[PDB]
């Protein structure tokens, strides 16, 4: 057809990536996948209410928590419907149907419809409580009234999917390498190292005899592995690499048709900077120009209970209960083996028992499918996302073990899945394959629900434009994606691929007009204007969704407010008018536009962040924090929600005190000045111990609680938040300033700082109970997020951090010492940042 030609040019362009090409491949997964994603596609395409579908309710089947039980004493809730101006106030109860509220609405007044908020495409429909929609208890929380205008459901045909129609040692020939260009150093020895891994896991290691590095090294060399043939289970990688450790390539032994990898290969490698994510992949460098090859020779079809004693089971129920870094030992991984069966009656064993699997024996694999026969116990057992997680990372490459943690999955309410999205996404980078169980469960999701779609769209297209070591497999999952998202929602990500392509091109040209020397002259700032105002007319378009929050429609530019800022780098400052003429208030959208960092990391913090509230509220635990909005785009550079009202930490102290200075006082004068009534000051002074306490105890899990005070920020309301995550000792920022804020000065206790403390604590014991989960969340964010990272350096902080096997008396003394450090060198780690500035 040639108006399927059109439509595969328009998904390249919203993509950033050519999935018909196969210059970088040397087989054919990438196609066979793209045929294989049609099936599960259709089938949550013919699946889904076109009614709730265009709509898409978000919503929650979560109780309510205590702290806004309290925020509604009358069993009952302020609606306020609109129409043209002539608008009305509705008295609701908490458990009322939408359905329950428009007969309460035209039963009650007179003189088919649907209800909408103001100044959003977000709904209240479907066959739910009204205290069970987002933004219900968004507007509670937020001392808000709500407000909806009455119109017409959405048609659902704007939502039409377009039209789709042996017995042997293994061996392995080393043939050479060869570098087009050499130069770097007195290059020392040079050999290749061929290990056969499974799961970081290696089964087998040979090496070639060492040579002199030159930009061509040949051997010749049949190297004979250990393992035999039909020893080599799914998923084994053929890993080879190059030490003298600088570059690395990954080959896939048994494939999508579970056939034996035969014959000639000349591989592209990468190299390394200066364990993580990359290391697995099984895509070839497609710089076929300046990269390291290696070719290769294969030549080698298809693939082919009782009663326990005492002190035993103890042992046994010890290595169970241990955490996910916990080394198993040798005697640990028998004794699971041989009690298997006794072992499978713990979900909680899953993880140790999958890794106590001698994957090299084919007899033991087998063994563990027949194990794996009886889920009884696992499918019976509530979801454990830490649990499931765990199967998902870089220790399991077996496929059935993989399919039991997406099994899990699916009892997920789409409200949770928002939360664990990006890591979900992140986690493919794990599969061994490009067609799995976890990207077919993305799929699904992501076409079942609208917001769901929208990010999964964004959080792929940020790692395809930003990484060759995944964005074939990513960019053939978006295409599956695409295809049945909708042309609505493919009009939609084209208004925003535009404008976010318009306005990078701009961030750049603005950033080379003064390199180090900020100060931001009048010769920049009216050009940039002028920039904006020439593409307001005839370029940018109408109006684009907010790509960190999908409900807001973005209208024009408001050229006047728009600037650049006295950071290091440059980033664009901007601001839109609302396009939604029902907009409630004439408020302008924020949008901040930055180049210069990977804004990959700040996405998976601010997103454990947001986990970490959700875990809070499971507890009726509220410390508001402020995960603003942050979105990577394309390559370094992408963009952040504009929190208005808010200054920097550092900037407040720069405007009584002069600037090498510092003083104690100035927090709490600022936020007297800015809050009109002394009550709304002290509903500021309450936000400001909730938020700061969120922070510390947030921030030190983390391990990134050591912040220079122009990466701290404060509201107008009270509410303080770390920004720019970007990248002697404090584990958290608690200084005198905000020490002051409390009622407290240099050593000594007041009620605030007492209930500080009290919440700290409280927060703390809370995350504490979730410990496992945060353990994967944390090391998968370290090994899918950074460069190189320790397997128990780097990770083995958050064992620590969260403190490990202790009791609740020693965790909470543990903690109040952290808070104590603070207080000892108040002011010195913040100095230091300035006195560095010189040495
Ligand atoms: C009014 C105001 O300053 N609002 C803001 N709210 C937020 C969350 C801002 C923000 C958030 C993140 C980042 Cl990365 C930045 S930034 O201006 O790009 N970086 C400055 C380095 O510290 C600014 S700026």
């Amino acid at each position: 057809s040639e108006e399927s030609q059109a439509f595969q040019r328009q998904l390249t362009a919203l993509i950033g990536y050519d999935v018909t090409d196969v210059s970088n491949v040397h087989d054919d997964e990438l196609e066979f996948t793209r045929r294989g994603l049609v099936t599960p596609r259709m089938a949550e395409v013919a699946s889904r209410d076109p009614k709730l579908y265009a709509m898409h309710p978000w919503v929650t089947s979560k109780p309510l928590p205590e702290y806004l039980w309290k925020k509604i004493a009358n069993n009952c809730i302020f609606i306020v419907i609109h129409r043209s101006t002539t608008s009305q106030t509705i008295k609701v109860s908490p458990d009322d149907t939408p359905g329950a509220i428009l007969q309460s609405f035209f039963t009650k007044m007179a003189k088919d419809f649907v209800l909408r908020v103001c100044g959003r495409d977000e709904y209240l429909v479907g066959e739910t409580p009204i205290k069970n929609f987002q933004w219900v208890r968004h507007c509670l929380k937020n001392g808000e009234e709500i407000h909806v205008v009455l119109d017409t459901p959405p048609d659902p045909a704007l939502d039409e999917v377009r039209k789709e129609e042996c017995d042997r040692k293994f061996r392995v020939k080393i043939r050479g390498i060869d570098i087009p260009v050499l130069p770097r150093n007195t290059d020392l020895t040079v050999f290749v190292e061929a290990n056969i891994q499974h799961g970081q896991q290696v089964l087998c290691q040979r090496r070639t005899s060492p040579k002199p590095f030159t930009e061509e090294v040949l051997w010749n060399v049949w190297l004979e592995f250990s393992i035999k043939i039909k020893d080599l289970p799914k998923g084994a990688l053929l890993n080879l690499q190059i030490y003298c450790l600088l570059y690395y390539v990954n080959l896939l032994l048994i494939d999508h048709r579970f056939l034996l990898r035969r014959g000639e290969y000349v591989l592209h490698m990468w190299q390394i900077s200066g364990f993580n994510a990359d290391k697995l992949t099984s895509a070839t460098n497609p710089d076929k120009e300046n990269s390291m090859s290696i070719s290769i020779l294969l030549d080698n079809h298809p693939i082919a209970r009782a009663e326990m004693p005492n002190q035993l089971r103890k042992q046994l129920e010890a290595i169970i209960a241990t955490d996910p870094l916990n080394p198993l030992t040798a005697e640990d991984k028998e004794l699971l083996w041989h009690f298997r069966y006794e072992s499978l009656k713990h979900p909680k064993a899953y993880p140790k028992l999958f890794s106590s699997v001698k994957w090299g024996q084919q007899e033991i694999v087998a063994k563990t499918y027949q194990l794996l026969a009886r889920r009884e116990v696992w499918d019976q057992s509530a979801l454990d996302v830490g649990l499931t997680m765990q199967l998902l990372d870089c220790n399991f490459s077996d496929e059935n073990v993989r399919a039991i943690a997406v099994q899990k999955l699916e009892s997920l309410e789409d409200d949770d899945v928002l939360h664990y999205l990006l890591q979900l996404v992140q986690a493919v980078k794990f599969e061994p394959y490009h067609d799995s169980a976890l990207a077919r469960f993305l799929l699904k999701r992501g076409l079942r629900n609208k917001r769901i779609g929208h990010f999964l769209f964004w959080f792929l297209r940020s790692e395809i434009a930003q990484s060759r070591h995944y964005q074939q497999r990513f960019a053939v999952i978006l295409e599956a994606y695409l295809r049945g998202c909708g042309t609505a929602m493919l009009h939609d990500f084209t208004q925003q691929v535009q404008v976010i392509e318009m306005l990078q091109k701009v961030t750049l040209d603005i950033k080379s007009l003064s390199a180090e020397k900020y100060d931001v002259s009048s010769q920049v700032i009216s050009q940039l204007k002028q920039k904006l105002e020439n593409l307001q007319n005839s370029q940018l378009p109408e109006s684009f969704r907010v790509p960190y929050d999908p409900g807001l429609k973005a209208g024009a530019l408001a050229i006047e407010k728009c600037k650049v800022m006295a950071s290091k780098k440059k980033p664009l400052w901007l601001e839109f008018k609302c396009a939604d003429p029902t907009a409630l208030s004439n408020e302008t959208i924020g949008i901040i536009f930055k180049h210069g960092d990977d804004l990959r990391q700040d996405m998976l913090i601010l997103q454990i962040l947001r986990i970490m509230e959700s875990i809070w509220e499971t507890e009726s635990l509220d410390l508001c924090l402020l995960p603003y909005g942050c979105i990577s785009t394309g390559d370094k550079i992408g963009m952040i929600e504009i929190v208005k009202d808010a200054t920097t930490i550092a900037k407040i102290q720069q405007s009584t005190v002069g600037n090498t200075g510092f003083k104690d006082e100035v927090l709490n004068h600022w936020l007297k000045e800015k809050s009109p009534t002394e009550e709304k000051f002290q509903a500021a002074v309450e936000r400001f111990v909730y938020s700061c306490a969120g922070y510390c105890v947030a921030t030190f899990v983390l391990g990134i609680g050591d912040r220079h005070n122009d990466n701290i920020m404060i509201t107008e309301t009270g509410n303080l938040f770390h920004i720019d995550f970007g990248h002697e000792r404090v584990p958290f920022v608690l200084t005198p300033d905000f020490l002051f804020v409390m009622g407290t000065s240099g050593k000594k206790t007041s009620p605030h700082f007492q209930k500080f403390q009290d919440i700290c604590v409280k927060a703390y014991l809370a995350l504490r109970h979730h410990t496992n989960l945060l353990i994967i969340l944390f090391s998968m964010m370290l090994m899918t997020g950074m460069p190189q990272l320790t397997s128990k350096e780097d990770i083995e902080y958050i064992r620590d951090a969260l403190t490990v096997g202790k009791n609740e008396e020693d965790a909470k003394k543990y903690f109040l010492d952290q808070i104590e450090v603070c207080r000892d060198k108040g002011w010195t780690v913040q100095f230091n940042w300035f006195l560095h500035l010189v040495l």
